[PDB]
């Protein structure tokens, strides 16, 4: 029988405060739920955004984390596709395969459990986390900052049992998104001229995707020149710092590409840079893809003339990958050396030092920090 | 030998005043130029905007008009594809077929003569119009408000001699644009749910295109309910007036379609409605195409969230048709009865009554007025 598990977890008691390593209780999985033992997890800007209290959708107390990889500890009633021991990756974008969205080839945004997930609850409307007598909320349907988490069965990707979990946990978000933005959303053709704004883990994954697709030019853009070396290693043909120019970055890109790039990607979350990314696109056929998540309230803008004269403005969520069916394949692409993963890991920490990952992220000195549970 | 031609034309001496029927001189065609005898010309809000004086690029004196059909009166040196007698349609969007744009399948925006055309001049930098001792400027590279006009040899579509010129003159603008917006820019699939904002000639052509593509639902939107009857005749499954609802129009549409439309088309030129059109699109795969030409300086806006969650913002110019090769085919589709043209004509006038065409536009009681030269 599946019992209540007593384990450690990094709890976010309140907005604006660091995470606290607490002893918590994890209820057994109910019908169509899966309990997972998290082996490794990474931290992303989104976890920090929610933690800051700036996220109008954020609620506390809560167990954050959405970039993890683990092993199935037990499954609830009705679950047959998964079993104890399976190697998996929690998914914040599920795939029920039955809804209006899963049935449509043009999207990956399953809506089956979005309502409850937004409230930090399981599909049945309750939470499996408790701590010191209080209910602790789930986050993005994953809550990877715990030794053991419980997710909806449609929020799980079964992967290659040989994949090193302290590496593939990154496919839970950043890598997959940037890579998918290039090959799924933009679908850039061989020989394309591209520009990538923001050279963090996401931008690097975009560059990686542009190289896989055979781009002829990949121009990285970042105000932090320390990001350049790794950008080139990933495939950037050149990097520029908007701070070195006196004219708008879009004019610079237009100037160095004889009209503008074929595809641009904003991987920062700056509405002003998003406009520049669109305007840096070549007249007639340029396509700009928004990947960054802007603070709530912020709006993007430009003159309709930009679209009338040929440019297209797109966006992407988790690289457009239908999660459950795609993630296993991304793991296989990693195992076969088609895509990189290890190269995104810049720092490693133990669970007790989880807050240092947030510090490294804000010091701007890391791409991705993997936390060993 | 080609001599100077004295003829009648509707001259716009200054902004904010009615066109003046004058006698003018039309120089012969220089190298790579074609002089055309205009048989019929229509009028649309773009001609009126320039005349209003609100166009930051409107210069006077000028001979307006960009919707025409006629016969080649004579050609200049080096012109061998066209000859006197050919039936043709002048094009404000040329097709040199040799520039980077004409060679790229994703666009129809030939740039070979845009600079001079924008200055109301032929490619050689001069004008062929004179009147009362004053040089008169060309307009949109067509100047169809004259018995005779001269245009670049790459601004000409050779069409079926049997086509009725007082009809196909509308294919030089509105009809082609709306139709193309649906089948070239949107490329909507059979069964698509569509919304068309603005039911003028452009919107009706979009509806016509949606029907040809096999759209399942076509919702027409306009603040003037008198535009509804004809919209339904063209294929709209229903029409709604934004004024009849207290909620923003995009909220009404989302409600009416269980999520939003698959494709929306803005055929007005109102940035606020352009935003509504985008937000009225369905999450995950919705696509909005801006067809309307907004006033200078105005800009469109929305929250990047809209793009990140699946929507796409596009625009179109002359329906994306590579002008020289497409117009003849569009004429053929009309001849074959695949598309409508005659149904767009709401009024007919003689050349001397040309100003009345503008009066009809202001009263909002016309789609297209055809002026017989
Ligand atoms: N759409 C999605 O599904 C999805 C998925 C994951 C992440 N994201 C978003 O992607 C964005 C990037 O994630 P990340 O982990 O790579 O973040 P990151 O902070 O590590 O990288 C962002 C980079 O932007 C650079 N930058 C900041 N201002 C700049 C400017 N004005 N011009 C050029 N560069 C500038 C920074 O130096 C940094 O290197 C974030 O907004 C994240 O929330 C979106
Ligand atoms: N992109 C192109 O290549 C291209 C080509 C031709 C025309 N255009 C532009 O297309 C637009 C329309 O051309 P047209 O000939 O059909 O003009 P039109 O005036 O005949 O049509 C405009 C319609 O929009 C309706 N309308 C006005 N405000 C509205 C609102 N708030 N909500 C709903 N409907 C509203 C008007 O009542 C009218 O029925 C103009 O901007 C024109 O310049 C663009
Ligand atoms: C770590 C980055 C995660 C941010 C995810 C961005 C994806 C937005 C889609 C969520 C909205 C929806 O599913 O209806
Ligand atoms: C009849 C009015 C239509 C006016 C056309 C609007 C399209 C503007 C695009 C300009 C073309 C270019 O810059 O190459
Ligand atoms: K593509
Ligand atoms: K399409
Ligand atoms: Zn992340
Ligand atoms: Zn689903
Ligand atoms: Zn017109
Ligand atoms: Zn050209």
């Amino acid at each position: 029988a599946n019992e209540v598990i007593k384990c450690k977890a990094a709890v976010a008691w309140e907005a604006g405060k660091p995470l606290s390593i607490e002893e918590i209780e994890v209820a057994p999985p109910k019908a169509h739920e899966v309990r997972i033992k998290i082996i490794a997890t990474a931290v992303c800007h989104t976890d920090a955004y929610t933690l800051s209290g700036a996220d109008p959708e954020g609620c506390f107390p809560v167990i954050l984390g959405h970039e993890g990889a683990g092993i199935v500890e037990s499954v609830g009633e009705g679950v047959t596709k998964l079993k104890a021991g399976d190697t998996v990756i929690p998914l914040y974008i599920p795939q029920c395969g039955e809804c209006k969205f899963c049935l449509n080839p043009k999207t990956n945004l399953c809506q089956k459990i979005r309502v409850t997930q937004g409230k930090g609850l399981m599909p049945d409307g309750t939470s499996r986390f408790t701590c010191k007598g209080k209910t602790i909320l789930h986050y993005m349907g994953t809550s990877t900052f715990s030794e053991y988490t419980v997710v909806a069965d449609i929020s799980v990707a079964k992967i290659d049992p040989l994949a090193p979990l302290d590496k593939v946990c990154l496919l839970g978000c950043g890598i997959s998104t940037g890579y998918g933005a290039a090959v799924n959303t933009a679908k850039l053709e061989p020989g394309s001229v591209c520009a990538v704004f923001g050279l963090g883990g996401v931008g690097l994954a975009v560059i990686m995707g542009c190289k896989v697709a055979g781009a002829s030019r990949i121009i990285g853009v970042d105000i932090n020149k320390d990001k350049f070396a790794r950008a080139k290693e990933f495939g950037a043909t050149e990097c520029i710092n908007p701070q070195d120019f006196s004219k708008p970055i879009q004019e610079v890109l237009i100037e160095m590409t004889d009209g503008g790039v074929d595809y641009s990607f904003e991987c920062i979350g700056n509405v002003k840079v998003m406009r520049a990314a669109l305007e840096a696109c070549h007249k007639g056929w340029g396509v700009s893809v928004v990947v960054g998540v802007a603070a709530s309230g912020e709006e993007i803008a430009t003159r309709p003339f930009q679209l009338v004269t040929g440019r297209t403005w797109k966006g992407t969520a988790f690289g457009g990958w239908k999660s459950v069916e795609s993630v296993p394949k991304l793991v296989s692409e990693y195992m076969s050396k088609k895509i990189k993963v290890d190269e995104f890991v810049t720092h490693n920490l133990s669970f007790d030092e989880i807050n240092k990952a947030f510090e490294l992220m804000h010091s701007g000195k890391s791409i991705r920090t993997v936390v060993k549970i």
